[PDB]
């Protein structure tokens, strides 16, 4: 018969505490547990011996109230857990209905997949379990699992530890690797997640399996092995053997000092792992639980001796197993071990404090003041258990639970949150050989519930600034975008943006709108081109001194005309034809020097009468002078023609001359109040701000193209005055006149349309036209009547 | 301290069938049981002893295997069938270790909600459930709920059914209403999806509580009015006691029979729930499982005695209960009736056969067949149980009844499929009126395997009844608009289609393409005829005799000039000037002959020949005769110029006259190497294409900007020569006929841009333009002459 140990009391708690090992890999059919653990096992039994005979003389935790407990071995194997489960739950359902107290709590199973089928059964019964160490993610669901919470941090922690690590280092671009099962992908899957929030992009997910073949982490290496200049961080969130092995295969080929590796809570501090590849891992950060060694224990267990334990049966075994020394006195002795020995013996041989024996103490205690809670609130003022509470239950012990906080035995307070997780007080531990060859695990600061205190004097000490997530750097200078690269989104591309495109997004410019482009880094569009026309361009101080030569040639011709009126051709000629042709000129040449301008509303009605009226007003007088003589020449001698319609004055010819004037400022000012004088921005490119007038194609083609006309009604007329005995030679300069004139008024179109500045040609042009015309005409005629 | 009944044997099979009733007594704490049930309890205890009895006898089903029993109650409850299954999992546990017996499997719970929460504790000993009555649809999740098989039907086959006959009478807007909790809930959702997938539209699903106020089943019908008309009949999903309270409030309001509503599982032979309401339950269906009666069990059962059956306790305290009877004679005799019972008493006091008495005798068959496969595939020819087998295994068992099938007691097959689920094999009702007052439910088809075999001769008595529940009528006419009404596809509200849209999809009627109006049944998009006449119509008969009777005019005047030489003016002057009228003339008369006609390469190119050089060689004509005496008035005394443009001679004159017949030509001439004529179909509406051949403004004025030279140089030169006596003041005639058709030739192109029928406007233009010329200068020509 499979054999207990029982504490009495009052209300009895009850414990599973690994004692043997897991039954052999075949014989589970039958169910016989192997030998006995004696770290898990013997040490565990005595945390349940000596605090619960501390809990028992307390008077501020369960004063008068005598607490029990119960140890049902559990083997490591879900089976015979759950044939010791249905036992605490026989005698309480049996007892509640009716030597047998009822059970009010599990002091928790071994490991995590056994929880699970613990659990399962004691949901059904309202019995609350309180776990030490089951680490992981899937028990933390309050849905399926209400009566499971934990003296141990949950798996969503340590995810949270290596993201903290990683991401204050500015690691940002990291391979994956987990041991294939529930730990290693469930840990990976939360780490994978929190890293997606932050822009961390894992360069390589991947899997393997712990007895998978040597190809396995030979393949492993390969491709973890590629892509070496971008990530060398790789996050392992592994167990032990798969740490082994992935080392073991690095020693093959022999790529020792390339990447530093980060692991997970599987290797601690333990040597397993690092045993014979100790040059591998140097500089390699771990994290692991802080489970505070319990001096409390080191006392009581040290002095206990086989002969004076009457409480602990497995005990007889235990020293049989641990000293070599079949004893016969008492019964059930090996046969294997020979050499009798005596009760004098020392515990201390290689003695190790338990790793998680401060857990136990915690744990007892967190489920000891649930039954404080509980008789405070429901039996105000009473020593002992009153009525109400008596028959113990679950439901309402679990809320008393659940809302329990205290201070453990290692100063650390024990305290439950929403989902049965407890505080997550983390240690990080680097490796490296500090004296001669010794290669061992420096305690370097600690995780502390979000706050990471990493000391940077003692954590590696190994190369410089180790090259970071670098696939694709911080590029991101003057006038640079990053690209994104559509696949992946850690490796963008470093790429600068064109000049026109100012930096909207970093990662995408635009060009922003005509009027603008960006300043220098491409941050703001100013109004950029503010380049000047108003006074002149130096190239343009010729044609304005040009304009001035045309006005000194005036005031030149006038200083022989209106105040010399002594010659005979002028007064036997009209004077008011000579004055309306200088005033024309007048007009002309005061132009030029209000053509050259910023064009705004009233400067454009200047420079459309400056085109339009003078070039006609100025050809208008002109044509006065070739009419008069054309009157003459169609109506007196060779052109044979009936009608006469003249006056009976030279005046009245010199005013029918005149109306002629007058029709090209009504068609000037009927174009003008059409389409107003107005300045427009033109934008022909991005640096180009020419600000012209309103000045279409129409308003240069119709009054141009109406003194062409005007030109070929003088030419009609003025064909045999080549010949002519007329005035002093004056008509066949007359024709020359308008040959000169009309060679450069067609030549000029083609090249005014093709140039970009053709304001310019037009002043130049307009300027030539009418001096060739002045001097052809009056050099002659002032010259030759001296 | 409740019992057992037990039967002796090799191979024990448990069960738990509820003997009593589900305690209210105080709480669950107390545990004491209700009364035994006696429709659930006893009547189906000796169910499965007589089905045991027939199989430790029949030499087919477990020959020299004996079979044996354990039958408990779970007094219906949660927490009395969880205690109660213990001794069957400690059993298992101390019979393999270590008379008692390995239990091979557990025989179902009647309520749901403990076949679910006593599998999770049949699991974890991998002991097959075999459920009688669990209609539940989440047991069938093979991750979850693994040892658990049911020879009843799932509840989405229920909600295939009830989808199945609102699919065969052709309803497609239905309301739904279900009981909140797991039941109504469930197939609710089960209906709504398979409703999506089909095309349904559940029209208001206003789900509601049991236990609410009588305000709260008001409301429903409140909503109810709403769709009264339109989506009418409901699906109630629902136990009896929403149907009590949705039949109380249509009987307060007086809203008698305005829908039917076709009831489920929970109201299909529940008349208690219709007792003074069966005026508003008329013309109804429902639905039930298809359970037969078994004669086998009714004659052993009903000739039982007090005294014979020692393998049954509860059945010497059952007697009190059914017969109202006290006996001294038993112990623990209930004191409240004071009647002596006998030992000889009649046992078919209103004796009815439970509804389950057929699916307990099915599911223990099940096992029976089940464990034939396996006593076959371990121990092959062996009798009684062999080396193996014993203690009799878990997952073995299961894998041997997952494939177990062989006929039932009624003649149906017993069958699972890979998720524990039964044949669905269910019948249908309707309360309908039989004779004078008797609303009663009659059997009208079944439902079988997915093929509804309804006969509508038993059903309804109504030939139009309920009106089809569409949310719109089906408004699928001819060539009818659907804006598919967004709120739901199949309910779409009728639109008219415009008169240019067709339905690509009878769901979108859409927009035809211009000039192609949407054809007959809206298939597409068709074009129309054309508008052109090559032969010729009453329209064109006018046109083709004035071309033909300008022809023979034109043979008159001839007759009159050429045959007749005695004319004054010619046979002076060329006779050739005068002829080139009538030669240039003929292609402008016969414009009009092939002007009006098809487009065609060569015939529509003849018609740019018409436009053209036709109507050029017409104006030929004109400018021969009237520039002839012009450049003769130029280079005669009438009229000098610089120049001397004229030969000695009149046939040098002709290919002068010749030379403006050239430039007349060549102008169009020029246009046609550019522009092929091809036939545009430029379409003015949709109702018309109209087809005209290569023409534009352009193609029109072709000709016109030298007409307009031609006769504006011929009156510079002929407009006071009609003031000259000319031979008979001819050149007056010459200076009418020029002012009568040019002012018309011009008022043209407005009526060709108002007037459409550009085609008739050039034709009688021309026809009016060229007889004016013939009668006002050749008629008087003739008149003078002769």
């Amino acid at each position: 018969q499979r054999s207990v140990a029982r504490m009495d009391g009052d209300v009895i708690i009850g414990a599973l505490f690994s004692v043997h090992h897991q039954p052999p890999a075949e014989k589970v059919p039958e169910r016989k547990c192997g030998e006995i653990r004696e770290q898990y096992g013997i040490q565990r039994v005595e945390a349940m011996f000596h605090t619960l005979d501390k809990i028992n003389a307390d008077p501020v935790l369960l004063p008068n109230i005598t607490l029990g407990s119960e140890i049902r071995d559990s083997c490591w194997h879900s089976s015979v857990a759950l044939e010791q489960s249905i036992e605490f739950i026989r005698d309480s359902l049996i007892s509640i209905r009716d030597t047998k107290k009822p059970i009010a709590g599990v002091i928790g199973p071994g490991s995590s997949s056994v929880a699970i089928q613990v659990q399962n059964l004691l949901q059904l019964f309202d019995i609350p379990q309180i776990a030490y160490s089951a680490t992981s993610i899937d028990l933390s669901d309050k849905t399926l699992y209400k009566y499971f919470l934990r003296v141990v941090p949950s798996d969503t922690l340590q995810a949270r530890a290596m993201l903290d690590i990683v991401k204050r280092y500015n690691w940002t671009y990291v391979s994956a690797v987990h041991t294939e099962g529930n730990y290693g992908e469930s840990g990976m899957d939360a780490f994978k997640e929190l890293a997606a929030q932050e822009g961390l992009c894992i360069a390589h997910s991947d899997k393997i399996y712990s007895n998978a073949g040597e190809k396995s982490f030979d393949r492993l290496l390969r491709k973890l092995r590629e892509r070496l200049p971008k990530a060398r961080v790789v996050v392992c969130f592994c167990e032990g053997m798969t740490v082994r092995g992935l080392l073991s295969a690095m020693r093959r080929l022999g790529v020792v000092g390339e990447f530093s590796l980060i692991g997970s809570d599987g290797w601690a501090d333990r040597d397993e792992v690092i045993e014979g590849y100790e040059v591998e891992a140097n500089g390699g950060i771990t994290i692991k639980l802080q489970s505070p060694e319990v001096r409390s224990f080191d006392d009581y267990f040290l002095k206990l001796r086989l002969d004076t334990n009457t409480r602990n049966p497995w005990f007889p075994e235990f020293w049989q197993h641990r000293f070599q020394c079949r004893l016969p006195g008492h019964l059930l002795e090996n046969p294997n071990f020979k050499r009798i020995c005596t009760g004098n013996e020392s515990l201390e041989e290689n003695y190790v404090q338990d790793s998680k024996m401060g857990f136990v103490i915690n744990a007892i205690y967190a489920m000891a003041h649930g039954l404080q809670n509980m008789h405070h609130a429901l039996c105000p003022g009473h020593v002992g258990l009153c009525d109400a509470m008596k028959p113990i239950d679950g439901s309402k012990l679990l809320d008393f639970l659940i809302k329990s906080s205290f201070i453990g035995v290692s100063g650390e307070e024990v305290w439950f949150d929403e989902k049965g997780d407890a505080p997550g007080r983390y240690d990080i531990m680097n490796l490296q050989y500090t004296e001669a060859n010794r290669y061992d695990y420096v305690h370097v600061g600690t995780w502390h519930e979000g706050v990471l205190n990493i000391d940077d004097y003692k954590i590696q000490m190994n190369k410089s600034g180790v090259v970071r997530s670098v696939c694709s750097e911080p590029c991101l200078k003057g006038q640079i975008k990053v690209i994104r690269k559509g696949e992946v989104s850690c490796c963008w591309i470093c790429t600068a943006c064109k000049e026109n495109e100012y930096v909207q997004d970093e990662f995408t410019c635009k060009a922003c709108d005509l009027g603008w482009w960006p300043n220098a880094d491409l941050t703001g569009c100013e109004p950029i081109p503010v380049r000047y026309l108003e006074w002149s361009n130096i190239e343009s101080i010729i044609a304005i001194a040009f304009s001035c030569l045309g006005i000194l040639v005036t005031l030149f011709v006038t200083l022989i005309f209106v105040l010399y009126r002594d010659t005979p051709v002028v007064k036997s000629s009209s004077r008011e034809l000579c004055y309306i042709i200088l005033a024309g000129i007048f007009l002309g040449y005061v132009c030029p020097f209000t053509l050259i301008a910023k064009p705004t509303t009233t400067s454009c009605y200047l420079q459309r009468l400056l085109v339009g009226l003078s070039s006609a007003m100025c050809y208008s007088a002109l044509v006065t002078k070739t009419n008069r003589i054309a009157r003459i020449l169609a109506g007196s001698k060779k052109k044979i023609c009936t009608r006469k319609p003249r006056f009976m004055s030279a005046w009245a010819q010199v005013i029918i001359a005149s109306i002629l004037i007058s029709v090209q400022l009504t068609l000037v000012v009927t174009l003008i109040i059409m389409e107003p004088p107005m300045p427009i921005l033109s934008y022909p490119s991005i640096k180009e701000v020419y600000l012209i007038c309103n000045t279409s194609n129409l308003g240069v083609v119709a009054p141009l193209g109406y003194n062409g006309l005007l030109i070929m009604s003088c030419t009609y007329y003025a064909f045999k005055t080549r010949n002519v005995p007329a005035n002093f030679n004056e008509a066949k300069y007359i024709a020359f006149t308008m040959y000169t004139t009309c060679i450069i008024w067609l030549a000029f179109v083609p090249i005014y349309f093709g140039s970009n500045y053709k304001i310019i040609t037009t002043c130049f042009a307009v300027s030539l036209s009418v001096t060739v015309a002045l001097g052809c005409m009056f050099t002659p005629k002032m010259y030759i009547i001296i």
